[PDB]
């Protein structure tokens, strides 16, 4: 599902700064409008990204 | 995040049948009652369980 | 007060499925204590949530 | 005992999200460590903090 | 979580004698299965009991 | 690529303050975000903007 | 020897995820300072625990 | 801002030695140069590095 940074953090039971550090490490982001629009995330793709970090 | 089966499925980009199927394999359930009760899930704990299943 | 889903729907004169909607929309839930006892609610907090829905 | 966020949550019959919310409210942390090692908690110290929070 | 007497003491950072005295004062216990299974505890229920001892 | 202020400054071999100064001078921003939203930049767009500014 | 989590994984030829699950299973941990110092391990103590998992 | 070792220490309310020790621990340096070059720092990047050090 479509989530904002705050909603993503809550889904992971994590800090917002925990979210931002993951972004720096190549964590996927969705879209918006270009200046005047919050960063959006696909929870499914973030979960897949989190999982493949330590997949064999 | 505390979510229902439909929400958890949305979060994972999965079918409800996949969530039921994960539960049968031992996926953690947060307070979820029995009868007259919808089940609540810890999205964060289900995500933890997910990654550790094919983790190294 | 400490109420279950049945008691809460009762207090709101609503269907249980309606209570399940409010939960999916972000309505506050207590911390029961695991997959043994039901979801619990704080009636006071649910009322404030209900009221702050169209408080602006 | 020394536990991770998921264990502390299991111990309290709570969500991982509830643990994070408690962390923001001043809930004691044993080994926050540093980005590289997850956060460790003193279950005894968290319980003492929980009990002192709604006590006379 | 489901714990034995030794695990519950460690969770409380306490003496097993401390636990046995809580039992006498009415601290909640789980069930088992006729000769073999030790006394089991719901950590969540025990914390709830610990806190209610002088809650407002 | 989509980067935060620190990453952009790292990419340019510049201080974060120079990035803020470029922002005030009309450097393109990708995700302005709400509050609690960090600012996201398009590295490719900031580079094009950089080259145009003293190009002949 | 005294090692941090990254160092113990390398000693074991393992992922960080593997070390964390062992911790969850009761693998010994040292002490520190209180949220600042990383989790520390006694390699000797950890090896004894690894071996005693199915020593006769 | 771009500041020298003495300025950064003053900004942090810290000893120059602490700054050196943070440098050994991986703290970002801006204009480092070689010899006949004193070290410049991005105060904004050092602050970010500081906060994420014991952040969740």
């Amino acid at each position: 599902m479509e989530v904002n940074k705050k909603q993503l953090a809550d889904i992971f039971g994590a800090s917002i700064r925990t979210i931002q550090n993951w972004q720096e490490q190549g964590m996927p982001v969705l879209r918006g409008g270009g200046k005047g629009n919050e960063v959006l995330y696909d929870s499914a793709a973030v979960i897949k990204w989190y999982a493949e970090r330590d997949a064999c």
